């Protein structure tokens, strides 16, 4: 039972954005210490790349070694659906192991989003909460978040994704906010990004009427 | 050697005095060199006996899987009982124990919030109604939707999502059709909870004006 490698996608926030850089990553763990030097291949779409940066075998604590390498991916590539393998060698093994990762297959599916205000017997109290509802969106890789009268938001909280009777997912977003704002004629948008829509992004605006 | 898991009562079954609630005790990794393993059970420091204790599984692993269960008082389990699973084999130094109780934490009732369907998804065939359930502790809760008094069948529920002040909320969807929802057909989103009063609450919604 020697080494065991496992490969991780780049994360939706930094495929979706733009500035952002998105990463590939291999880790291979449980590499015993009688031969601990691990030699990385990367292929994108069965053709060799060498700008990935390995890292040096860190140590564990059930006395194993563990290395990892951090591949870079260009956005557009990965939401083409290019496939990212990583080749693993090392000398006590019999021959080396791979594996490769690719964006989540099924035809995309956009999401559609709305606002909820909130419920008439929440205005008793001095905070109220405005709910982001998304729904209907494959796959289930998605980025929520909110911005008031232009600037970002904070105070909020994202339910993971559900899956609904149809193959897509929902979810629910919530943000606190406090009354006196809500009712002193305050908008409020609920954003999110997601591979199928216009330019990755969309938006929906609430504000008492 | 072995290993023991203790598991606790399903919260539906806690919550519903119908229902009945166990405690499960499952050991994991016992040998065939020595593969009878026994059972004592604890309630409070008190020794039960009525606990029904299966015949011993077979793995693909090459190994065993024992378990037993034992029924539970729903007002036994609510007010805060330790139940204690004594394992004892023979490829065993000395006998392992698991012991489960209620999830400590100071009881708060949850708010539930009815919300109609959004301004702009009244253009669809299919409508949704949204519970919202926010401020409760513990997590264990069940949530489930009826129409003039029938139940529902076809509503889903996030996972409890912990919020800023350590309670937890989640999000209830029903779907049903817009020829029903402006029909002035009224749907109800009820709760089960330990702090609540008859751990149990109701509110309901309909075309209000
Ligand atoms: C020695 O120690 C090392 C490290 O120590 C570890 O960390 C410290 C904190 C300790 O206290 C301990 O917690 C722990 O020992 C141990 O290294 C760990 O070893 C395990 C297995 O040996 C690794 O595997 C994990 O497995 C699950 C699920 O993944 C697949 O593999 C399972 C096989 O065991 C299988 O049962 C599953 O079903 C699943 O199978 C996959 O299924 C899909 C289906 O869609 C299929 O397509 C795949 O082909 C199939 N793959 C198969 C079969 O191989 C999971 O728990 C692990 O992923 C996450 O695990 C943790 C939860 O987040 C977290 O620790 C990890 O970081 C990882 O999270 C991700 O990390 C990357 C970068 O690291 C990051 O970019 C991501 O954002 C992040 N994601 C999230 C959500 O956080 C993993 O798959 C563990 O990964 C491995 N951990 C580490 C840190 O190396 C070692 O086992 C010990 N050895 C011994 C002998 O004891
Ligand atoms: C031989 O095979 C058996 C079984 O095969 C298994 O299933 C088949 C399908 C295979 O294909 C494989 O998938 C698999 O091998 C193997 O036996 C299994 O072995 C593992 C570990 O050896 C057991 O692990 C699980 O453990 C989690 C929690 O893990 C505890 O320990 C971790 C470290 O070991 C630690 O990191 C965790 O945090 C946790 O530790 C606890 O943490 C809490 C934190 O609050 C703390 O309070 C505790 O004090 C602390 N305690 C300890 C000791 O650490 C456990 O939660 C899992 O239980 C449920 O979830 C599984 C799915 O993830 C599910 O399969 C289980 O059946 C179980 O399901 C529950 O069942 C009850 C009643 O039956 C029911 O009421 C619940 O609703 C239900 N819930 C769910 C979600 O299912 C899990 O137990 C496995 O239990 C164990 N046996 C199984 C899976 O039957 C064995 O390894 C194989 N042999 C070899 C040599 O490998």
């Amino acid at each position: 039972g020697g080494p065991s490698v496992f490969l991780f996608p780049p994360k939706p926030k930094d495929t979706l954005m733009i500035s952002r850089t998105p990463e590939v990553t291999c880790v291979v763990v449980d590499v015993s210490q009688e031969e601990p030097d691990v030699k990385f291949n990367w292929y994108v779409d069965g053709v060799e790349v060498h700008n990935a940066q390995t890292k040096p075998r860190e140590e564990q604590f059930n006395s194993t070694y563990r290395v990892v390498s951090v591949l870079t991916v260009t956005h557009q590539d990965w939401l083409n659906g290019k496939e990212y393998t990583c080749k693993v060698s090392n000398k006590a093994l019999p021959a080396p192991r791979q594996k490769t990762v690719s964006k989540t297959k099924g035809q995309p599916r956009e999401p559609q989003v709305y606002t909820l205000p909130p419920p008439r017997e929440e205005l008793t109290k001095n905070q109220v909460s405005l709910t982001c509802l998304v729904k209907g969106f494959y796959p289930s890789d998605i980025v929520v978040e909110w911005a008031s009268n232009g600037q970002p938001e904070n105070t909020y909280k994202t339910t993971p994704p559900v899956l609904d009777s149809d193959g897509s997912y929902f979810l629910y977003s919530k943000l606190t906010v406090d009354k006196s704002r809500w009712q002193q004629g305050n908008t409020f948008s609920c954003s999110v990004m997601h591979e199928a829509l216009h330019n990755h992004y969309t938006q929906k605006s609430l504000s008492l009427s």
